[PDB]
Order: C-alpha cells, then structure tokens, then sequence
C-alpha cells in the first residue's frame, strides 16, 4: 500500500487502486486538465496518473506528422 503518485504509503480509508498498487484518494489526478480521477476513468504514466482520454492518448501515445503547436498548446 504505497503510492506511485507522491511516493508516500497509502492509509486505507484514503486508498484507490489501479496498476495493482494503491494510492492516495486526492492523488489520482490528472496532470495535463487538472481533474480529480475516477473509479477506473484514468490511466498511469510513469508516476503520474491522467485521464483515459484525451489526455492520456495525446501526450503518451503516437501522433501524425509533427504539427505541435507553437507557444499555447491545443488538441495536437
Ligand atoms: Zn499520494
Ligand atoms: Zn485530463
């Protein structure tokens, strides 16, 4: 019981759980939006949870040619 987030150990009542390991209630965020995740509604980068989508698909899995953007990200 001990979380990929923060690297702290996770107190029970205060767990979640995903990847087989736990972690702590307000940890499991998204950190590309912001948003507090859900019961199976993210997924984990390497020590570092996310939405499922888009946010997920967009930074850690391929893209097309290499028209990111230029200052202000957006939908790339
Ligand atoms: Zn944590
Ligand atoms: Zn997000």
């Amino acid at each position: 019981p001990k979380c990929p987030k923060c690297d702290k150990e996770v107190y029970f009542a205060e767990r979640v759980t995903s990847l087989g390991k736990d972690w702590h209630r307000p940890c499991l965020k998204c950190e590309k939006c912001g948003k507090t995740l859900t019961s199976g509604g993210h997924a984990e980068h390497e020590g570092k949870p996310y939405c499922n989508h888009p946010c997920y698909s967009a930074m850690f899995g391929p893209k097309g040619f290499g028209r990111g953007g230029a200052e202000s990200h957006t939908f790339k």
